[PDB]
């Protein structure tokens, strides 16, 4: 098994990291409110992005509107072109996905041991092709399959296309109808003219916006995976054709990373790990521009707390463009957690039709987009499931890097008393001086059961301050660390110090108990 | 005049701070686009404010969706008391704010110099009402006015209630309608409960959240000021009506702040500025909780460069609640940028029929709420206001605090050559090693003029990197400062320890000048 997800989720929920919104009124599907401790995490996630891509490659950071006109999205094709497949119960009601409903009930007749080998045949074929179907192909395979309702069956209607994008309207009542952005790239595009002249109109240059996006799901029912109100973290990469080759990919070519490709798909050849030099010397990487954007998402997921053996980037096939998709093995499978695309002919151009770029030979040139849109909720999911542990006791404890834990760590004062307050307070002090993100545990219990409530929302480290740190003369307190459980004993002066660098990657904690002394209960 | 916007606008437009949003589309009104410098300048804002009040008072951050149904904002009361009077244009078409349109025709009648004195008194009267009078209450006041268009007159259709919030629907087509937060304090409201036991169920609590809440404006043509989708950044402190008073209060009770209460209002008084500790003393302000925050509130946003004599903290009248709005005066006049309530009976009871908390006395507890809602772009384009100056030249120059300035330093190298990347590169992670914002500057053109690009975006301070630098032995670069202008000669390696102290309120430019020798041309 992957995970628990129910002992996993009850403590998401218990400890508030994030729960269902509007539960008093009954609560409403897809859509998740996040509490105190998720939204730590939340925006540790965040800024460790904009480090990661912002800072790292100089990139034109924008904050446009969620509204947007019709019109816009029009160009773009998004009323449907964006849209899904609904059936509806031909009498009481109930809508249902009409790719899920197929799928389920294929698998079902499928993994009946009465039906022949060459019915299996023909299903497969059909399970295959369903991002493909048309309206009407579609509507036969229902026909030819008897689906009805899932929950006691009734027939199900002819499978129509139902926009994804919530309707609104902009001003009073009238000639101007909108809907929530989608996706947070058409207001870069749109962008494109004003971003140019800022770049003083060279030719690579990178814009991002991170906001939220929307997304009318159906009837989602699994989680932060499926939701209809999400944060994403977009990228549009521009390049010139003629010069299609990232200087500072050297950097990251030496990775090793699994790579899925649609040739492997269409063999049915499982993942492949390989280093990512290679994969551009044979081909299975179009462009040193788009491997570098690969290579740095690797290298952010896998700090963000997404272990690299339940990590791989597959590519499509045939569903315009050279796409990659950063996938993670979770409970509910391999899911796309952050969709990496190479584009020559996009939306851009649509628009125009924003601008192109006038190069020094007087040549008018259209630029290429490598454009990564990260999804922040299942980023922090896939961490959630790939970090959450159960220990030796039953308790339960998240083995979040400090990068991206709540905060850094957690000072214990055994008593609330005064001696202990001037203590305490230069501790704080001295962290915050450090840049180390903590807070002052001030709950009612034994030390090691207010231990076990800080690990359980990842707390990377602790620091507890008892009766010799305050009296015994040479003041030191004891550091513990979250996922060894071990301890050592030092001058509550140091310790600043040497949380800083544990939570960089300075230096480990064998280095610790290798230069203090060990401490135990 | 207070200042000169048009070159303001112009100077905001040119370096995209923000524009208008979908502009090759025509441009939607109400909405903007912040550009890179905007984006640097508003987050800076968001985490000056963050440090200024989530950290400080240990409040509980939250993250709740913009969606919301219907039942939620009803019980809420927003739909149609949450509205505005529209008055249509009797054919063709137009629609008009009635509050807005009135009060436009009554100062044009009254600003004619051959109507009577008592006609005067009458419409004065009038205007002192606008916010109180009724549908059918003010119907015939536009009647007994002759109110009509105000482009080429037609006549206009009686006044109807227009409902502020973004209509949408939350699934397949159906029985669940939903808006677009008007306000960002209603998912606090719905996790009382949640946050309550997240604090161990103890009396006085805070909750925040920072994101955006939108409001369908009819007619908005007034920049940043009146927009249909802003950022902000709402508090919810809950207190115990029996021990309603701050203990961190001594802490603010010092500051001289101008307040405008609504007994000075009712007697045509003005603004009077007062010592917050005596504001309280002679009961213009309730309690120490509320005042506590004003305080904080003025500390803030003087921090962020609003100055202290174009603001005021103004408190309304009669129009459930004690508020105090804290309101700034623009070239639009008296603009409300943080409105702090203080409220015994709101909204959090309603949901009820969250809930209440529990004493060790077993008494239901329904506490009051202290909530200071802080309107982002206003806040942002007060300050673009109160610090965009014209140098003796004709040059322009944002006088941000180093605190809220896009970036804090600039580096100048004369070569793009590279014995001085090393210098260049040295100096970058030095600034960076010193949590000071740097970008390095490489446009074409003289020393003077690339300074000049600088100061027009607002960067605090700048380090030029001359061949003296590199070449001449001991290795000394120069600073300027962004408002005097003037320049001193230091060590590099130096450097970044006297910009961050020139950031921090640590050491004045005076100092600095004091200590290192002055430079010239």
């Amino acid at each position: 098994d992957i995970v628990d997800r129910a002992k996993m989720e009850d403590t998401l929920k218990r400890r508030f990291f994030y729960d269902q919104a509007f539960a008093i009124y009954g609560g409403v599907s897809g859509l998740y409110d996040f509490g105190p401790v998720g939204c730590a995490l939340k925006n540790n996630i965040i800024q460790t992005w904009r480090q990661h891509f912002i800072q790292e490659e100089q990139i034109l950071e924008i904050d446009c509107t969620m509204l947007t006109p019709e019109p816009v999205l029009k160009t773009s094709g998004h009323v449907d072109k964006f849209a899904d497949f609904m059936v509806k119960d031909v009498k009481n009601g109930e809508c249902f996905r009409a790719d899920h409903l197929l799928k389920a009930h294929l698998q079902k007749l499928m993994s009946d041991k009465k039906c022949s080998v060459e019915k299996k045949s023909e299903m497969e074929s059909v399970l295959a092709q369903l991002d493909n179907y048309g309206q009407q192909e579609l509507a036969d395979l229902f026909v030819n399959y008897n689906v009805k309702s899932p929950i006691t069956g009734n027939d199900l209607s002819p499978p129509v296309s139902f926009n994804l994008m919530f309707k609104t309207f902009i001003g009073p009542g009238g000639n101007m109808p909108g809907y929530l952005r989608p996706e947070t790239a058409q207001g870069i595009f749109l962008n494109f003219k004003r971003l140019l002249e800022f770049n003083q109109g060279k030719l690579p240059f990178a814009a991002a916006q991170i906001g939220n996006s929307f997304r009318n799901e159906i009837s989602p029912r699994s989680g932060l995976i499926r939701v209809r109100e999400f944060t994403m973290a977009e990228i549009e990469h521009f390049v010139d054709p003629s010069e299609k080759d990232h200087p500072k990919f050297q950097n990251v070519a030496d990775l090793h990373l699994y790579l899925y490709s649609a040739k492997a798909q269409v063999s049915g050849q499982s993942a492949r790990k390989m280093r990512l030099g290679d994969a551009v010397e044979q081909g299975v990487i179009n462009n040193t521009v788009l491997g570098y954007f690969i290579g740095r998402i690797y290298l952010y997921l896998t700090k963000v707390g997404i272990s690299p053996d339940k990590l791989r980037f597959r590519q499509h096939m045939e569903n315009a463009c050279d796409c990659w998709d950063a996938e993670s093995k979770t409970s509910y499978g391999w899911i796309e957690i952050v969709g990496c695309a190479d584009r020559s002919c996009y939306d851009l151009s649509c628009h125009a039709r924003k601008r192109f770029q006038k190069t020094l030979y007087v040549e008018e040139v259209v630029p290429n987009v490598i454009e990564p849109s990260f999804g922040l909720g299942r980023i922090m999911y896939t961490v959630f499931e790939h970090t959450f542990h159960v220990r030796e006791g039953q308790r339960t404890f998240f083995s979040f890097p400090a990068v991206v834990a709540p905060f850094k760590c957690s000072v214990l004062p055994l008593s609330q008393n005064q001696e202990f307050m001037p203590f305490v307070k230069e501790l704080s002090e001295a962290l915050t001086r450090h840049g180390v993100s903590h807070k002052v545990d001030d709950s009612s219990g034994s030390i090691g059961r207010r231990y076990a409530r800080t690990d359980e929302i990842g707390v990377a480290f602790g620091v507890t301050i008892d009766f010799d740190t305050v009296n015994k003369t040479p003041h030191t307190a004891t550091l513990r660390d979250r996922d060894s459980m071990r301890q050592i004993r030092a001058e509550i002066s140091e310790l600043p110090s040497i949380v800083q660098d544990l939570a960089n990657g300075n230096i480990t904690w064998a280095d610790v108990e290798a230069r203090y002394p060990l401490f135990e209960g």
